[PDB]
């Protein structure tokens, strides 16, 4: 589990969105595994607007933050899970790192801010849904 809280937005994995998220929906995209809902309170996270390919992510199944090198956002084939069939997921970045299904939502960050959230993994890989192109998260 986990979310990004920037401005009056909450960014979560679409597959973990709650009824309150759907009832306060701003934007969702199944191909990216992302959903954004509105919040009453202002958040403290800031979004990175950069080209970093190194950062640090939070892994709840180890209670640890790990440094990682990750690929550029791309269209990658992801195997079937409890939440989606096997399909291509867009804007996904892969790294070598520990992950388990409930690690989705952990933040990946660089010196500029939040880069994305854990969305996929297995066998010593972890995949992150990028948010750096969603410029509207920084306003209104
Ligand atoms: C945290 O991910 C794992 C880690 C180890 C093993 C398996 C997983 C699960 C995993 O790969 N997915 C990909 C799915 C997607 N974003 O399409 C999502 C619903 C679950
Ligand atoms: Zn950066």
């Amino acid at each position: 589990s986990g979310a990004i809280y920037v401005g009056n937005y909450r960014v979560v994995n679409r597959h973990l969105a709650t009824h309150n998220d759907w009832a306060n929906l701003v934007w969702e995209d199944s191909s990216r595994d992302l959903l954004v809902s509105s919040t009453t309170a202002q958040g403290c996270d800031t979004i990175a607007r950069c080209d970093c390919q190194t950062g640090v992510y939070y892994c709840s199944s180890r209670r640890k933050h790990y440094p990682v090198s990750f690929s550029k956002p791309s269209l990658i084939f992801v195997e079937a899970s409890e939440y989606y069939p096997a399909r291509y997921q867009s804007h996904l970045m892969l790294a070598v790192g520990h992950s388990e299904p409930g690690d989705c939502g952990g933040i990946l960050r660089c010196q500029h801010g939040v880069v994305g959230i854990v969305s996929t993994g297995g066998n010593g890989l972890v995949g992150f849904a990028d948010v750096r192109d969603l410029l509207w998260l920084d306003e209104e």
